[PDB]
């Protein structure tokens, strides 16, 4: 029989609008993530989220390690960069595709880089954006489809590295075989057409979704940085 992962893949796209390519992404065994990186040090705080995340899994690879190398990370990048002029942080979500013995897989998240699943041709987020739109979806005030317009989705109310402290949710997900998994920044979602998207997102080779991933963002005009992971289950 099958493996619980099949095989992943990941692109990462500055695109021809921003300076810097501030997200960041992992693929390690079990362990894969985002982050998306803001402010004059966002490249930095998203890079060093992700290399202390993967240290402190490796270290402890439970869901209990899990959520302290979060934390650590958190810390690692507060440390580093609180003392600026002005704040950059970044966001982050994490999956590890843990076996059934170790409670099944697991998403942690803070922030706006959402997790989907791919199921029988459709791409739902199981995710809820830490943003000023995206609590208005966990408030049942407006749909994600409204959230993608508002004019103040761009602000943050969850971030990685800005204080001590951080509070990012926690929860299982629900998948199994032959589902696909997605893991995106919010560059993806910034302008394109939903449709385009979700061809681009079921190509059966990851390796070619990740890249028409991208080339969809980008052809829609690359306003920001687009970075996705793809994981196929088994
Ligand atoms: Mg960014
Ligand atoms: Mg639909
Ligand atoms: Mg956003
Ligand atoms: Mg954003
Ligand atoms: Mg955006
Ligand atoms: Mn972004």
């Amino acid at each position: 029989g099958m493996a619980s992962v099949l095989s992943a893949a990941t692109a990462t796209d500055q695109g021809p609008v921003r300076e810097n390519n501030q997200d960041a992404c992992l693929a390690d065994g079990i362990l894969y993530a985002v982050a998306d990186g803001f402010g004059a040090r966002g490249h930095h705080a998203s890079a060093t989220a992700l290399k202390t995340l993967s240290a402190g899994f490796a270290a402890a690879p439970d869901r209990d390690g899990l959520l302290e190398a979060v934390q650590q990370a958190n810390l690692r990048v507060f440390e580093l960069l609180g003392d600026e002029p002005t704040v950059s942080g970044t966001t982050l979500t994490a999956v590890a595709v843990f076996e059934p013995g170790q409670g099944g897989p697991l998403v942690v998240n803070i922030g706006d880089s959402p997790l989907y699943r791919i199921r029988d041709g459709h791409m739902e987020q199981l995710t809820d954006d830490h943003s000023v739109a995206g609590e208005l979806v966990r408030m049942g005030e407006i749909t994600r489809h409204e959230a993608r317009w508002h004019p103040q989705r761009h602000l943050l109310t969850r971030a990685l590295g800005i204080g001590p402290h951080i509070g990012p949710d926690v929860f299982g997900i629900d998948c199994g075989p032959g589902d696909r998994l997605l893991i995106s920044s919010d560059g993806l979602f910034a302008a394109a057409d939903e449709a385009l998207i979700v061809d681009a997102a079921t190509s059966p080779d990851p390796q070619v979704a990740v890249r028409r991933l991208v080339e969809v963002a980008n052809d829609a005009g690359g306003s920001d940085n687009t970075t996705v992971v793809v994981i196929d289950l088994g």
